[PDB]
């Protein structure tokens, strides 16, 4: 079947392995369990195409900067996530995608920036200026609540359309 390699990026806590582990498992983690590299793979249905999600859930740790050419490598799309209640970690997103743009030789690589933890009320990323820098990538703003599962499906399944059409 038709696989999809996807990536999720982003800094030390903003919620990849919640985003991951919710969309494949269903339950919202609370734990504190820092990742260096877990790989999820699912058969799911999507859009009616019988399809493989191979999801590779990777480290915010500067450490293992190693890893991370060969993944973005591999990987044919990538969600990088931030945290709305965290500006560092906003600031920190286009250091991933230049990255992710010069090691694949290309300026449209699938991307979804993800806004993470929308449930909590204690912002400090608006919307507006997230959904500027989307813009100014090309690529799709969502938000999601790994806790709430607020928009966690479509940030993935967005994800998977976008390589669907690239
Ligand atoms: N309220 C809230 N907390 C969240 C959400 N996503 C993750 N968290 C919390 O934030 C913390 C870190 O989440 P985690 O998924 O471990 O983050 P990570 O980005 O995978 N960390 P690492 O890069 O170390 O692997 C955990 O306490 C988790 O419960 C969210 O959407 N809402
Ligand atoms: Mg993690």
């Amino acid at each position: 079947m038709t696989e999809y390699k996807l990536v999720v990026v982003g800094a030390g806590g903003v919620g990849k392995s919640a985003l991951t582990i919710q969309l494949i498992q269903n339950h919202f983690v609370d734990e504190y369990d820092p990742t260096i590299e877990d790989s999820y793979r699912k058969q799911v249905v999507i859009d009616g195409e019988t399809c493989l999600l191979d999801i590779l859930d990777t480290a915010g740790q500067e450490e293992y900067s190693a890893m991370r050419d060969q993944y973005m490598r591999t990987g044919e799309g990538f969600l990088c996530v931030f945290a709305i209640n965290n500006t560092k970690s906003f600031e920190d997103i286009h250091q991933y995608r230049e990255q992710i743009k010069r090691v694949k030789d290309s300026d449209d690589v699938p991307m979804v920036l993800v806004g993470n933890k929308c449930d909590l009320a204690a912002r400090t990323v608006e919307s507006r200026q997230a959904q500027d820098l989307a813009r100014s990538y090309g690529i799709p703003y969502i938000e999601t609540s790994a806790k709430t599962r607020q928009g966690v499906e479509d940030a993935f399944y967005t994800l998977v359309r976008e390589i669907r059409q690239h």
